[PDB]
Formats: C-alpha cells, structure tokens, sequence
C-alpha cells in the first residue's frame, strides 16, 4: 500500500545497489517502481527473483532517441567515454517523461540517485517527498567537501594521500559539477541514505553529517548474491586461494599501455587468472589478441583464462579457488569482495576509486598498486603484490583481515534497513500532515 518510486543513475553498479535497496523494501511490506531506461532493466531484470515480481515493478523511463544516439547506448554500461555528456543531457531531458510517471503512479516516496538534481526538483513540485540514496561510500564525498569548508587544514580521521596522478586530474565547469552532485545530497528530505557501513566508514559518515548538516543514514553493504558451466570446470581443476579475478567494471576501458602493465605484472607473479576483457558497444574492429600483448596467453597457458565481455563476477568471488581480486575499486567491487572475504589488488581508475582503494588499504582487507611517479600502473607492483597476497601468503595479516571482515558482514541481518524505514516512516507522516 505505500508505494516508493526508485530512480537510479544509468550506470550498472547504480543499478544494481538500487535493486538491493528495493529488495529490502519490499521484504518490509513497500511496492517500488523501479524506474530506468529499458537497456538497463534489461541487464538488471535476471537479478530480480521471480518472487519479487509482484511487489517491484519496472517502469520504462525514456530519453531523447536518434540512430547516432539509440536506446541500446541509452547506458554508461560499455559505453564510449566519450558519449558520457550525451548520456548525461539525455537523462536531464527524460524530467518531462518522468513528471508524467509520477503524476500518473503517484508514489508516496521517490528514492533518487546523486546525478539528477532535476528528480527532487520534479518530486517537489508535485508534493511528493524524495530521498537521496548515494550507491558509492561517503570517504571519497567527505575528502571532497572538506577542502571547501578548511582550505588549509588536512583531513582529519585518516592518513591517506591523493597520487598526484589524480590530484592534477574547464574550472567552473568542474565547480558546476561538484555543486550538482552537492545539490541532489542537500535538497534530500531529512536523511541521506548512504551503501556504506559503519565498521568501515563511520568517522567518515558523522564528518558528512555535520558539514552538510543532513543526517546520513548507512543502508550498506548492498551485495547481490545469486557462462559459468565452463569457468567453474576451469576454476575447479585450480589449488584453493590460488586464482585472481580481473575487472575493471562495466564503465572503464583500461588503455592498450595498461593492460600491458597488468599483463605482464600477471605474467611476471604466475598467479592463475581469470581476466574480463571489454570493448565499447559497436566497436567490431576491436579483439583480445590485439588488446593483450603478443604470447601473453600463450605464455600463460592453462594458468591464464580471459573472458570476452561480461563475467559472473560474484559466483567466481565465491569459489573456493579464488583468493585475490584485481580490482578497479568501483564500490560494489569493493563490499562484494568484503562480503565474500577476498583480498583486493587495488589497481583504481578515476573517479571515487583513488579513495576506495586507499579506504581499502586502510582497513588492512587489501593492498593499492600504487602508481610511478609519472602516473602510470607498474607491472612490478602488481606482480609483487599478487605474489604476496596469492601465490606466497606472505601478507597473512591482510587475509586475516579479509576474512574477519566477512564474518562481520555475514553477521548482519534486516536489522540494517530498521534507520531507513523508521526515517521513512516519519518523514511520510510528517508530510500527510502538511499535505
Ligand atoms: O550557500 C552559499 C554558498 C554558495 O557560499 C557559501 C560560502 C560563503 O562559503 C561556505 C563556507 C566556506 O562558509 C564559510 C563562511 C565564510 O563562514 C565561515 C564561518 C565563520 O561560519
Ligand atoms: O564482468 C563483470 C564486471 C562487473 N560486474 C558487476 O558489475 C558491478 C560493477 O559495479 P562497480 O561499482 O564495482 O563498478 P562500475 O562498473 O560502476 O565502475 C558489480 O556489481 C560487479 O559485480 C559483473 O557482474 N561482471
């Protein structure tokens, strides 16, 4: 009977934490729209249980279309970086679409995402109160925020140093961007709802708290457990802890100089992997042969197995022959691995991923490769870090670590979504009455 309305960002990991999140919902009597463009309900649909069908329902949204601009790209999942402003516009051109879906669904709540300042905007003028939930954690947005409020002063709680690699990474275009994301956070009615945990980032989340003085509200971790016939044969005739999984993410294309320097770091270490290799949608002219360097699979043999594509990512996580991960640090990477008690070899792109993986040093549950002076990803430093964390063991303290963190993830129960429902519940009451 009380309906809520989801409107994730159109990125995969958005995607996915925001199905999570409806789950938990609907386990505690809400019906959800789920709403997005239909290239990204298609991807997500299979992680829906049929049992779930009945309570979250998926709700087309649609943005501008054109044959250069098409549904199917209407997704950062494997798009070309450089569409990601068209995607972007797109998404701020689908406000008119969603008034009408609101108008005619008529949610009680509407649970929005941090990449569209329009959606609270539109919520408001309706009179339908809306929530900000962030699917990444609050270190990398409590780091950002805090040089605004102490310029001079270095961030407390926590000893980590920014490569210059990313520090040196139009300026009022960039403030605009900030001040966007910012916006969605801050016009949030009464609490933000974060994928974090308070084990892990609980300093972080109060010091967000006071300098955006909104309550934030940890909803994490959100972890969906569910071509693998033939992975699991391969994975099975491996020693246990012996493989390391490689992946990058659905939204980052690792250049040709990269994979050389993680090939060969793979190469160089004699771990068993399995390595998911992809190329942007429509990009036929592409392989792996010519990604990878010339012999690198030959030279690997049946150590090394790379996937075209897509993996499933949490299934090779959880198998017994698993014990590192080579991770570009994207936030459901990360609190799967957690869940699963899988080393990560941090090897971090842009974005928030810099700060994720330095969180995850921190925490003694993985290792950073860190980058040469001159930016770039060392094959040494990532054959030396799966040396020690796979092949050798040396680091036992990290593995320890690793897996008594998992014990405290696996500890928890619905007891996490009790803040967010009972918040929820105020905030619609309050509201009735105003109304
Ligand atoms: O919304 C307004 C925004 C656009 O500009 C705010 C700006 C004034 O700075 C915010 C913060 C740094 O406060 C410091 C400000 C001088 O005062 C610092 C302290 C004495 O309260
Ligand atoms: O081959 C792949 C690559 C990724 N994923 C899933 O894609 C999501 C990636 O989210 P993340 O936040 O780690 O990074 P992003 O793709 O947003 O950069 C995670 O749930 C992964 O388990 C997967 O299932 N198979």
């Amino acid at each position: 009977t009380t309906t809520i309305l989801m409107l994730p960002w159109l990125g995969y990991g958005h995607l996915s934490a925001f199905l999570e999140l409806a789950k938990s919902l609907s386990r505690r009597n809400f019906h959800i729209y789920f709403c997005s463009t239909s290239v990204n309900l298609d991807a997500i649909k299979p992680k829906l249980p049929s049992s779930f069908s009945d309570s979250i329902q998926f709700v087309e949204l649609h943005l501008p279309s054109s044959p250069e601009f098409p549904p199917h790209l209407h997704t950062t999942n494997g798009l070309p970086p450089t569409l990601m402003p068209a995607l972007h516009q797109a998404f701020s051109m689908a406000a008119q679409h969603f008034e009408s879906i609101l108008q005619t669904l008529a949610p009680h709540l509407l649970i929005y995402d941090s990449l569209q300042p329009w959606a609270p905007r539109v919520a408001s003028s309706l009179k339908i109160p809306a929530i900000n939930f962030n699917t990444t954690g609050v270190f990398w947005i409590s780091q950002s925020l805090h040089p605004i409020h102490y310029p001079h002063s270095k961030f407390p709680f926590s000893e980590f140093v920014l490569h210059n690699h990313w520090k040196a990474m139009s300026t009022e275009r960039t403030r605009k961007r900030g001040e966007a994301f910012l916006y969605c956070l801050h016009a949030s009615c009464s609490v933000i709802l974060i994928n974090s945990f308070r084990e892990l980032e609980g300093k972080y989340m109060d010091y967000l708290s006071v300098l955006l003085n909104k309550k934030v509200v940890p909803v994490g971790p959100l972890v969906y457990e569910p071509g693998y016939s033939s992975i699991k044969n391969w994975l099975d005739k491996k020693e246990p802890s012996s493989t390391v999984f490689v992946s990058f993410g659905s939204e980052y294309f690792p250049s040709k100089e990269e994979m050389e320097e993680i090939a060969h770091g793979l190469e160089a270490s004699e771990v068993n992997f399995i390595w998911v290799v992809r190329f942007p949608q429509g990009d036929n002219t592409s392989g792996i042969e010519d990604a990878l360097p010339k012999g690198f699979l030959e030279r690997a043999g049946e150590r090394g197995m790379v996937v075209k594509g897509w993996a499933p990512q949490a299934k090779i996580l959880k198998h017994w022959s698993t014990g590192g991960f080579v991770s570009h640090c994207g936030w459901n990477s990360v609190m799967e691995s957690m869940m699963f008690g899988v080393p990560i070899i941090g090897v971090p792109m842009h974005v928030d991923q810099p700060f994720n993986a330095g969180l995850v040093e921190e925490a003694g549950v993985g290792v950073e490769a860190k980058r040469d002076p001159d930016g770039k990803i060392q094959r040494d430093e990532v054959a030396k870090l799966i040396k020690e964390v796979v092949v050798e063991k040396t680091r036992e303290d990290v593995r320890k670590k690793a897996r008594e963190m998992s014990e405290i993830l696996r500890s928890k129960g619905e007891e996490k979504f009790d803040e967010m429902v009972a918040e929820i519940s105020l905030l619609l009451k309050i509201e009735h009455h105003h109304h």
